[PDB]
């Protein structure tokens, strides 16, 4: 096949969540990495984008971002459909949403509109309120619902994806949160990544969102889980997206991508139409609680409706050659959660016992919002314990480890530290293997039981194209923090 990691990754969905296929996940083809004839790689929209430079000087990257977001929005003819973590947009974030919005309205466009956010159980209709007046006259043209939202309090569940879709056709997603302080105006700002695309895929995202706005709109009277608020007389919309949109977007491209999310907890229980029958592991050091229930290891229902934690640990198990990770952490705070995904540690230590490699890198320690870790050894330790299940013992365990494993906290520049004495913080959600296929999106590697969402892009150019533009610079600067590091024979675990 000309798709080996995304055929066994669509395999083990088929599995999991068989009845979510079309609005959950779901895998097309005729798609494109949407970056500009200049630089075909600026669909990779990463912030700041100010390698080598501990003052962070020029930012392609935000500059980027921000440009392409007013760009894609600026081209909307029927929808523009945003959904990310509240705080709501701010700052030159809401700037570049309120540009394009007025430059679609100029063209003479007449849009439906949906800003939809999660929250901890903000203000929706002071937010419509704030955007309707900055509109001005474009405000005519247009309709629109905000609203904040939350589906479990008690598991900690609500929106926490970033998505931006215009009329179906473009798509931006990542881990980028629309927060000026964290990633904008400040001279230690958060290092993350979206990516832009057009194509079938755009659509999945959009039916994602009807999904999402569908719960949203059947609970906007229960004052605990849904703040509404709409434009004039304007209803609710919780399937604008199937309403006024192809139900197969236009083919841009080439590129076959799986789209993935997942329903956190208090939408849907189960996926009614799933057989799936896990095996699940066991282990002593994760659930830190005897009270905690724990929905990363312990809860196949979980699984059927949160295909993207099995489509994150499918995308390991694919790996021939090569497996690169980026997050904020690997391991979560308990309680609430358990501290980590054992079938993901699981996979990471097969793949390093039959020698396939294993690059993690993390946000500093010494963040600790950005960080859940004290040291990077509850990383190696944990690698460690789960590969002696499997190389017959502790001693045999740290040389696996240490013959095939790069771990180490992350920098953009020489300096430990930006400048301005701030550590850098690390916000990406990527996995790359084989300079082949990666994931971009939302989903944490860390346990999480939230509504999250991203693509697995089966594409070796653009994995290239991520090589040399992210994770080549990242681990430039980044080795210096390494305590695992099989490429300098480094082992200090
Ligand atoms: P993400 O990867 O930073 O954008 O968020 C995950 C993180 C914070 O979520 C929140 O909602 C913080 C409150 C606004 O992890 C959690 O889920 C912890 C929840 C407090």
């Amino acid at each position: 096949s000309a798709t080996p990691h995304l055929d066994a990754v669509e395999q083990t969905l088929r599995q999991v969540s068989p009845g979510l296929e079309g609005d959950v996940w779901e895998r097309t083809s005729g798609n494109k990495l949407d970056g500009s004839a200049a630089d075909p790689s600026d669909w990779l929209l990463q912030t700041p984008g100010c390698w080598g430079d501990d003052k962070c000087a020029d930012r392609v990257g935000t500059k980027r971002l921000l440009a392409k977001m007013t760009e894609n929005i600026g081209n909307a003819t029927r929808t523009v459909d945003i959904s990310t973590l509240a705080p709501f947009p701010n700052g030159a974030f809401q700037d570049a949403i309120v540009a394009g919005l007025k430059e679609s309205a100029a063209k003479g466009n007449k849009l439906k509109v949906r800003i939809l956010v999660g929250a901890a159980p903000v203000i929706p209709s002071k937010y419509r309120d704030e955007l309707t007046a900055k509109l001005g006259k474009a405000a005519e043209n247009i309709t629109l619902n905000v609203a904040s939202m939350t589906t479990s309090k008690t598991a900690f569940s609500w929106n926490h994806s970033k998505i931006l879709v215009v009329d179906g056709q473009s798509a931006l997603t990542g881990g980028i949160n629309s927060w000026k302080d964290d990633y904008l105006d400040t001279t230690h700002p958060v290092s993350d990544v979206d990516l832009a695309l057009t194509g079938p895929a755009a659509g999945s995202a959009g039916r994602y969102l009807d999904t999402l706005w569908t719960w949203t709109c059947q609970n906007k009277s229960n004052i605990a889980s849904v703040w509404f608020a709409a434009s004039g007389n304007a209803g609710c919309m919780p399937t604008m997206h199937k309403d006024t949109n192809p139900k197969a977007s236009p083919a841009t491209g080439n590129v076959p991508v799986i789209a993935v999310g997942g329903l956190g907890v208090g939408i849907k229980d189960v996926d009614p139409k799933s057989t799936f029958r896990p095996d699940l592991p066991t282990a002593s050091d994760t659930k830190c609680v005897v009270g905690l229930h724990d929905n990363t290891n312990a809860d196949r229902d979980y699984d059927t409706v949160n295909p993207e934690e099995s489509a994150l640990r499918a995308l390991v198990a694919s790996a021939k050659g090569h497996i690169e990770i980026s997050q904020q952490d690997l391991n979560a705070t308990c309680p609430p959660l358990p501290r980590y995904d054992i079938r993901l540690y699981d996979a990471l230590a097969a793949k390093m016992a039959a020698g396939v490699k294993v690059r993690i890198v993390v946000s500093d320690p010494a963040n600790r919002g950005y960080s859940q870790i004290k040291s990077l050894s509850e990383i190696s330790d944990t690698l460690r314990n789960r590969l002696a299940n499997i190389t017959g013992g502790q001693q045999a365990a740290k040389t696996a480890m240490c013959s095939n494993l790069q771990l180490a906290t992350f920098r953009s520049s020489p300096n430990g530290k930006w400048a301005d004495g701030h550590p850098y913080a690390q916000h990406h959600k990527l996995v790359s293997v084989d300079s082949s296929t990666f994931y971009i999106g939302s989903k944490n590697l860390y346990p999480s039981w939230l509504q999250d969402f991203g693509y697995i892009v089966e594409s070796p150019e653009a994995a290239k194209q991520l090589d040399a533009k992210l994770l080549d610079p990242q681990w430039k600067y980044s080795q210096e923090t390494a305590t695992v590091d099989y490429a300098r024979g480094i082992c200090n675990a």
